[PDB]
């Protein structure tokens, strides 16, 4: 088949053919930001394996406008091609009119032109605010992963690694940036400036990147001599100073960990007002969204803190992981992401231990597991088609499992082992692409007996889901029994690497498993075991008999003999198993009244997690009677926790996030108190006119009960324009959207379709803020159900947007009405709409919420009514 006048495509795949090959890109870029568009030229130095007589490559919405082949040696400089487009393909195929020759250089080149993307995709246009209040435009590249094509024309496959040489004209208001240093500027006729580029490295398209805005930086150098730059609007630089600070140490970190260098003279991180991405981590051009970047003291918590490190730990992994050994294609997606998440631990714990990240690390897989436990999971490992299916590929088993699993590896080689694993994995591969088998390889491969780790991971990478590890204990007896993991199999089974300890040592036992069940020995009749010690390992356990009682037990009496990330995990598990039906809520609930003893924050956040869960589902359905004896249980209960906490800025960051977290609930539950205290910091930072200052800790929690008086809600929004603090400004939205006014709701959501006040990237989050919100569950549904043609012009099926759009709106349903609506919205999309891997995951979703209720509403109804006597 093909297009687009007659004729025919001389190529049918959507994989490119691999007869011709890029080496250089010469990349020549003009834009105007006054006329919204940009003309562009490029040569490309190819080279020929087979004999062919037409070259396919990438192109979408560019207008192409001049092709030739040029000789290097056949012919002289030159012959003109012959142009066909084929949309369906975003592909276009170069007809040359004589055969060529195996073994020999070309140089294809051709002059395009269109208007600035419209969208956060390719080359597109962004605006931003002033101080002033003046409005400004700047043109940025974001290409991952298929739309460098949009861009350039060009071999748009992460194999396809060639080296680039970009020149961007500009006015002399702007400054132009890209991947690489520049060269030299030079003056033109008309007042006009050109900037050149030392040429790239060889690279992946979707790392190609360029810039041209009047944004200010903050400059410093890394140990090994790199230039480290921090942009942002101008207005903006005095928030560049952590990152920069926290640039440094990292790249430092980096450099030391991997025995590699940055290969480049400077690293740029920019801060982008119109970001869809969290960041992108274009090779010596890093984007991010300010709210991954830019940090300001005066109105950025302790967690803020911690997220734009986190971020900026994320993209620095990459420019190893991903630009300097790429995958070959994004099937192995995870070995880009999987690591730099998992890097993010290695390299925050490193260099900003006082951060303690990684008693917040758990979180991660934790999160991944609540959907590794559906059916309509998938592996790590997956195959990838069209792009949507490949955008599909970012989501947490990609990103959480794959840096999970290698946590699980590294426990069980050691530091060390592991690392030199992964000095040996990015050194071997180089400014080349690498495939899952090739990683695990270098994993294990760090007499003559030998390492099959590969045998072991490659079944964790290529099968779905995760094992319950079932625990029966006759004496000294156990029983070992695997299964898979679900929400209430047949054919699953992995090497799973044990870990446990008794009650008598605290000495660590570790353990293999290769079989369907198996058992081991104690070498004493003990009180309790526990295995997966810290829940290195993923997997649940599930203990028979009395271990589930006598664990418990032990942690009313001296919880402290349990390891606190072994609190954490028991605390974890025992509610997965309620879910799972292996347990019955009251014995999870049972365990919840230790947490009074519990000093550990991890641990005692993650007990009232599941309380403060339980609250919102009552509350989302009108289930009164419950909600509101849970409300009770939480402020009486913890009543000392709570009235501990200071509304200031002060302690660890554990103190600071438990601070915050216990004053959320307390408000939330409408502790009087606390809404009194809140409500009064607000009155105060009103009246005083921003003059007076809320601890950034408790900022959101002020702003949100402020926001409860349409006086406060109107004040909130009018300083939503005017803060210079994106951190801030994420804050007030969130309190704009506690309101219980539906046309306050509805208005926010419409000035973000508009996004004139509240910019489109905010959209999906804002959406979903307002949907978990009783007040706001069905005015989102209604929106997002009627008017899901317009924002399938904003946004890709499936761009993180619109996943998270629906599932936002939809996966907290749980009852039986909602799943038809939704089972029947997603019927709706069967035409441009479908399909999306979302839809299963939120119906199976759904319904393991409608199970959950049935199963065990109930019994919470009178463990806590038991309570209230
Ligand atoms: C991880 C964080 C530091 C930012 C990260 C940047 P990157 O370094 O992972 C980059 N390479 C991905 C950019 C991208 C994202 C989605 C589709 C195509 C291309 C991210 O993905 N962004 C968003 C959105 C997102 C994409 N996949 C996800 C998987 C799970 C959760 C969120 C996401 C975010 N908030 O992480
Ligand atoms: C983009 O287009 C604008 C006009 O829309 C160009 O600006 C004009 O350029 C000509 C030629 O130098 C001058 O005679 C005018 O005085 C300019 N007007 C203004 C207001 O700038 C601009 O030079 C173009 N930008 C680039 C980099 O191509
Ligand atoms: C394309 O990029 C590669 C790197 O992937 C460049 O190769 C380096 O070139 C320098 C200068 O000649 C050598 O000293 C290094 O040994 C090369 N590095 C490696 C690891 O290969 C190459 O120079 C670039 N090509 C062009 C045309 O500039
Ligand atoms: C090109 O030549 C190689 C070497 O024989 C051959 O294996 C390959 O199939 C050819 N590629 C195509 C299909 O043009
Ligand atoms: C974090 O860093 C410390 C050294 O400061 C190291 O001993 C420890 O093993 C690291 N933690 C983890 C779990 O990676
Ligand atoms: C709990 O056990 C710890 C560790 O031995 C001990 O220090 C403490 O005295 C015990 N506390 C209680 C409540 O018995
Ligand atoms: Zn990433």
């Amino acid at each position: 088949p093909v297009a687009t006048n007659g004729e025919r495509f001389p190529w049918q795949e959507l994989r490119l053919p691999s007869v011709v090959i890029p080496l250089h890109y010469d990349l020549f870029v003009h834009p105007n930001l006054t006329s919204l568009d940009f003309v562009a030229s490029e040569k490309i130095e190819v080279l020929v394996s087979n004999a062919t007589q037409f070259i396919i490559l990438h192109s979408k919405d560019l207008e192409i406008t001049n092709a030739t082949l040029q000789s290097e040696e056949y012919m002289k400089p030159g012959k003109e091609l012959k142009v066909l487009s084929y949309p369906a393909h975003e592909q276009i195929a170069l007809l040359v009119p004589e055969k060529l020759t195996p073994h020999l250089k070309y140089y294809v080149a051709m002059d395009f032109q269109a208007k600035l993307g419209d969208g956060f995709e390719g080359f597109y246009k962004s605006t931003y605010r002033t101080l002033g209040g003046e409005t400004r435009i700047l043109a940025v590249t974001d290409f991952e992963p298929t739309q460098a094509r949009m861009a350039f024309p060009c071999f748009d496959e992460p194999l396809f690694k060639a080296n680039f040489s970009i020149k961007i004209r500009r006015e002399s208001r702007h400054i132009a940036l890209s991947n690489m240093p520049k060269v030299k500027t030079i003056e033109l006729e008309g007042g006009l400036l050109e900037d050149h580029f030392e040429t790239t490295v060889k690279m992946s398209t979707y790392l190609v990147a360029y810039i041209v805005c009047d944004f200010h930086s903050l400059s410093g150098f890394t140990s090994s001599g790199v230039k480290v730059s921090i942009y942002a609007s101008p207005d903006k630089r005095n928030q560049t100073h952590y990152a920069l600070q926290a640039s440094l140490k990292l790249l430092d970190f980096y450099e030391k960990y991997f025995d590699i260098y940055y290969p480049l003279s400077k690293l740029d991180l920019i801060a982008i007002p119109d970001f869809a991405p969290g960041a992108m981590e274009n090779w010596g051009l890093i984007t991010y969204r300010e709210t991954s970047l830019l940090f300001d003291p005066k109105t950025s918590s302790a967690s803020d803190k911690l997220w734009v490190t986190r971020v900026i730990a994320h993209e620095l992994a990459h420019q190893w992981f991903g630009n300097l050994v790429t995958m070959e294609w994004w099937n192995d997606i995870w070995l880009k992401e999987g690591f730099a998440k998992y890097m993010e631990l290695i390299a925050v714990n490193a260099t900003y231990p006082e951060l303690q990240f990684d008693d917040y690390f758990l979180n991660v897989c934790f999160e991944v597991i609540t959907k590794d436990s559906l059916n309509s999971s998938r592996p790590i490992s997956k195959p990838a088609e069209t792009p949507t299916q490949i955008q599909e590929m970012f989501d947490e088993v990609s990103y959480n499992k794959g840096a999970c699993i290698l946590n699980m590896l590294k426990d069980f080689l050691g530091e060390e082992k592991f690392q030199k694993g992964i000095i040996q994995y990015l050194k071997k591969f180089s400014y080349r692409n690498a495939k899952n088998d090739d990683l695990w390889s270098s994993l294990s491969n760090s007499l003559g007996e030998n390492a099959e780790v590969k045998e072991m991971m490659t079944t964790w990478t290529l099968q779905k889901g995760i094992p319950l590890l079932v625990v029966k204990q006759d004496g000294c007896s156990l029983r070992l029994q695997q299964e898979r993991f679900l929400q209430g199999q047949e054919r699953y089974l992995w090497h799973i690497p044990l870990t446990y300890s008794t009650s008598s040592s605290n000495v660590i036992h570790r353990h293999i498993l290769k079989s369907k069940t198996d058992t081991l020995d104690l070498p004493e009749k003990t009180s309790w075991v526990k295995f997966n010690v810290d829940s290195n390992g993923y997997y649940i356990v599930h203990y028979e008999g009395h271990g589930w009682d006598q664990l418990i037990t032990q942690l009313n009496q001296n919880h402290t003999l349990l390891r606190p990330k072994d609190r954490v995990g028991l605390i974890h598990d025992v509610f997965q198993l309620v879910g799972a039906g292996r347990l019955t809520l009251d014995k999870a609930l049972d365990m919840t009244y230790y947490l009074q003893h519990e000093t550990s924050s991890p641990a005692l956040l993650e007990g009232l997690s599941y309380l403060e869960s339980f609250y919102h589902m009552m509350d989302r359905r009108n289930i009164s009677d419950i909600s509101e004896n849970l409300k009770r249980y939480l402020l009486q209960y913890f009543k000392p926790v709570i009235d501990r906490q200071s509304w200031s800025d002060k302690g660890s960051v554990w103190d600071r996030m438990l601070r915050s977290a216990l004053l959320k609930l307390a408000c939330d539950l409408n502790h009087a108190p606390c809404i009194q205290k809140a409500a009064e910091l607000f009155s105060q930072w009103m009246e005083s006119s921003g003059k007076l200052n809320i601890p950034t800790d408790v900022l959101k929690i002020v702003y949100s009960v402020g926001a409860q008086t349409t006086a406060g809600w109107n004040y909130l929004l009018e300083q939503y324009e005017l803060s210079m603090s994106s951190a801030e400004q994420n804050k007030i939205l969130y309190a704009l959207s506690t309101s219980k006014h539906q046309e306050k709701l509805l208005k926010l959501i419409e000035l973000g379709m508009e996004g004139k006040v509240i910019k489109t990237q905010n959209l999906a989050a804002l959406l979903h803020a307002i949907a978990r919100r009783p007040k706001g569950q069905q005015l989102a549904w209604d929106f997002v159900r009627e008017n899901w043609t317009h924002l399938l012009k904003k946004f890709d099926l499936g761009s993180y947007d619109i996943r998270m759009i629906i599932s936002g709106t939809t996966a907290h349903f749980s009852s039986k009405d909602k799943l038809q609506e939704v089972k029947l919205f997603f019927e709706s999309l069967e035409a441009q709409g479908s399909h999306l891997d979302i839809f299963q995951t939120v119906l199976e979703t759904i319904t393991k919420n409608i199970k959950w209720l049935e199963k065990n509403l109930p019994t919470l109804r009178t463990w806590l009514m038991v309570n209230t006597r």
